[PDB]
Order: structure tokens, then C-alpha cells, then sequence
């Protein structure tokens, strides 16, 4: 009974480094935050920035989100992120993955009480 905060902080949340680091990363952080496990998940992003920082964006500018749905939230600040992306020879169960750091503005979509993060939208 995983919540969907918890999904959240195991999917998109990777505070101990500062940044992609190594050209491993994507590789070793989709398997290890079982992302791999049923199919490669296509695509992900994790961000480097503390719980709190990122639970914050819940209430910074309000966005529409991509399902049209209305409870998504872009952070005012830059944050540093590791995005993802499954390479064309990847094949399950052996999911490869390119790592690329970047440092742009997040959008989160936010439930629950406590109102907290449960998907990563999008980076801008």
C-alpha cells in the first residue's frame, strides 16, 4: 500500500546528489527506484532539490496541467533535475537509459491533506 506521496518521492526525488552526476546514473537510478521492474519506463526526471523545497511548489504559481486537469504547480525558482530518456537499442529487461542534468522550473501536480506532490508534470 504505497501512498501517492510516497510514489512521488520514490519515482522523482533524488536530494543526495547534487546533480546527474555520472553518464551511470539513469542507468542504476531507474533499476534501483524499480522503474525497470514491469517494462523500461520510458521516460523520468528526478530532482535534486531537499522534500521540503520541492512540497513547496504546491503552493507557488498554479499552471494548467497537461491532463487538463487544474492542480499543477510550477516552481518560481530553477531546480536541478536529471532527466531520463530510454536509449533506441534499450531492451527489457536490460533498460538503458541517457543521463542529462539540467536546472529549469518544475511543474508538479498536488493532492491530498497534507497537499503535497503525487506526479512530476513537466520541466520548462
Amino acid at each position: 500500500k504505497e501512498t501517492a506521496a510516497a510514489k512521488f518521492e520514490r519515482q522523482h526525488m533524488d536530494s543526495s546528489t547534487s546533480a546527474a552526476s555520472s553518464s551511470n546514473y539513469c542507468n542504476q537510478m531507474m533499476k534501483s527506484r524499480n522503474l525497470t521492474k514491469d517494462r523500461c519506463k520510458p521516460v523520468n526526471t528526478f530532482v535534486h532539490e531537499s522534500l521540503a523545497d520541492v512540497q513547496a511548489v504546491c503552493s507557488q504559481k498554479n499552471v494548467a496541467c497537461k491532463n487538463g486537469q487544474t492542480n499543477c504547480y510550477q516552481s518560481y525558482s530553477t531546480m536541478s533535475i536529471t532527466d531520463c530518456r530510454e536509449t533506441g537499442s534499450s531492451k527489457y529487461p536490460n533498460c538503458a537509459y541517457k543521463t542529462t542534468q539540467a536546472n529549469k522550473h518544475i511543474i508538479v501536480a498536488c493532492e491530498g491533506n497534507p497537499y503535497v506532490p503525487v506526479h512530476f508534470d513537466a520541466s520548462v
